[PDB]
């Protein structure tokens, strides 16, 4: 049986490529993976026949996306998971924000709520208490604190921004393949609520290539191999 991965570009395919694939090989499986360097296509692939199973978001972005697009597709296990950081852009120190500082993050929804949590964390901005941080809008801002001005741009387009605002909170994916190292944020996600997750269709929840795969994901040799090769990635829950 052959089973086909979906994945953005960058670390999430390399471990297929490094370690998955070459696993699931000696039990048999033929892999074939296909990558994205956005984040709308891999679900619609998933949910079309395209992929058996995609890794690339966390469980917001992919109940998010269920409910707009009615998928029947579902999270199986995580994935160690490149965390979410406010990088240097003009400004190089978060003692050097002002009044008016811009910062730059991404428009989904999902991933924009992480940005508004993230500012209300360094006290840049006020949320209204008691609102779900999950869905975190402006809508929800109490109080701008330091009328910091929000840039928002596709999540791609994150790490280049650095040239034109002070800061950049950039998602972990692009900052990665973009040459970024996740020791230059400033100021990470300390939340492993957004640690991202694989998903299939429901259908195959419970087929034989999906167990392999997912034990394969979860392996002692895993481990060892995630351990070096993606230093400071967030751990599945599970470990
Ligand atoms: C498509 S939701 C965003 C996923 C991205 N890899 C992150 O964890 O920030």
């Amino acid at each position: 049986k052959e089973i086909v991965f979906g994945t953005t570009v960058g670390d999430f395919g390399d471990m297929v490529k490094e370690q998955i694939q070459p696993e699931l090989e000696k039990k048999g499986y033929t892999v074939k993976l296909v990558e994205f360097t956005d984040y709308v296509r891999p679900n619609l692939a998933l949910a079309e026949g395209e992929l058996d199973i995609n890794v690339f978001q966390h469980k917001p972005y992919l109940d998010d996306f269920k409910k707009e697009h009615n998928l029947d597709i579902t999270e199986v296990f995580q994935v160690p998971t490149a965390p979410l950081g406010l990088y240097p852009g003009k400004l190089k120190s978060l003692e050097e924000v002002k009044d008016g500082s811009t910062v730059s993050a991404p428009n989904d929804p999902s991933n924009f709520a992480r940005v508004l949590v993230m500012l209300d964390e360094l006290g840049w901005i006020k949320l209204k208490d008691g609102i779900n941080p999950l869905t975190a809008s402006k809508a929800d801002i109490a109080e701008n604190l330091k009328n910091i001005k929000i840039v928002e741009l596709e999540a791609a387009q994150l790490p280049r921004s650095r040239a034109d605002v002070d800061f950049a909170v950039v998602n972990g994916n692009y900052a990665i393949s973009s040459g970024m190292k996740l020791t230059e944020a400033l100021f990470q996600e300390p939340s492993f609520a957004y640690v991202n997750w694989s998903a299939v269709k429901t259908a195959d929840k419970d087929s034989q290539w999906l167990k392999d795969v997912t034990e394969a994901y979860n392996s002692d040799a895993f481990k060892a191999y995630a351990h070096k090769r993606f230093e400071g990635y967030k751990s599945p829950a599970a470990w």
